[PDB]
């Protein structure tokens, strides 16, 4: 959980919108199963691909608002950003390999 942003609605425009670059935003909650199978998983792609990606997350139970902005209805889901617009989104479940897939199809 070193490498992981934690956002809330409130910070969400500083930290994704006004980043620069590539940043990939898990949107989760405690009742998400699937949530908790890709946390670790999100640790070992912010170590990999430091220094191209940053990642981070928003709990959307104690952060609403956020989700419908971007018409999430299912959890988990990715958004890849790049210079403040969303690039790609995966919702559901996925491997370490599918989470390496959708980068490197999207980041350089
Ligand atoms: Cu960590
Ligand atoms: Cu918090």
């Amino acid at each position: 959980s070193d490498k992981i942003i934690h956002l809330t609605d409130d910070s969400f425009d500083t930290d994704v919108l006004k980043a620069d670059g590539a940043i990939l935003v898990d949107f989760w909650a405690e009742w998400c199963g699937p949530c908790k199978m890709i946390a670790p998983i999100l640790d070992e792609i912010a170590d990999e691909y430091q220094g191209k990606l940053t990642v981070a997350k928003l709990n959307i139970d104690q952060n609403p608002g956020t989700a419908p902005k971007y018409g999430i209805r299912g959890i988990p889901t990715l958004l890849l950003f790049k210079n403040g617009e969303v690039a790609a989104t995966k919702v559901g479940a996925l491997s370490k390999g599918q989470l390496k897939g959708f980068l490197d199809a999207n980041l350089a």
